[PDB]
């Protein structure tokens, strides 16, 4: 798992999300859906999104940004403890939005990406290293659950 260590500065970068959890979740899920426009089929109330422009006018994706890192902020403040929070997502991801592991292993990458464009000097090796370790963490649990119910794609 984290050291302490690791988990506080996980929280202190998370800290910069939370000053604009909006933003930083607009970014990540433009990020997601530019880099691999596969991920984008996945959610029908996005599909009609065709540029990037419009993906940026839409409140409605920054919305579900909001509804996404807020989820991931909750298990991150868990410090690894966060089974009740992880299944639930886990499941519904696998069973319900039908969405390949690969795919939280792309929005993972994209958090990182958004971090160093939005906090571009202020997103330290440490910290980087931090949060990747409780991203993997979180993708490895999902994983678990993902295999637990056979599911792959
Ligand atoms: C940081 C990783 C992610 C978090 C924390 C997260 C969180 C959430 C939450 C809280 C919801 C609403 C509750 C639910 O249905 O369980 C949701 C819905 C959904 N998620 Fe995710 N998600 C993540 C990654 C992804 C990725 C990578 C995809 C697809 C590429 C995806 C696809 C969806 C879809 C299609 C819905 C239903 C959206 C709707 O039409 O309302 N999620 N997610």
């Amino acid at each position: 798992g984290l050291s302490d260590g690791e988990w506080q500065q996980v929280l202190n970068v998370w800290g910069k999300v939370e000053a604009d959890i909006a933003g930083h979740g607009q970014e990540v899920l433009i990020r997601l859906f530019t880099g691999h426009p596969e991920t984008l089929e996945k959610f029908d109330k996005f599909k009609h999104l065709k540029t990037e422009a419009e993906m940026k006018a839409s409140e409605d994706l920054k919305k579900h940004g909001t509804v996404v890192l807020t989820a991931l902020g909750g298990i991150l403040k868990k410090k690894g403890h966060h089974e009740a929070e992880l299944k639930p997502l886990a499941q519904s991801h696998a069973t319900k939005h039908k969405i390949p592991i690969k795919y939280l292993e792309f929005i993972s990458d994209a958090i990182i990406h958004v971090l160093h464009s939005k906090h571009p000097g202020d997103f330290g090796a440490d910290a980087q290293g931090a949060m990747t370790k409780a991203l993997e963490l979180f993708r490895n649990d999902i994983a678990a659950k993902y295999k637990e119910l056979g599911f792959q794609g």
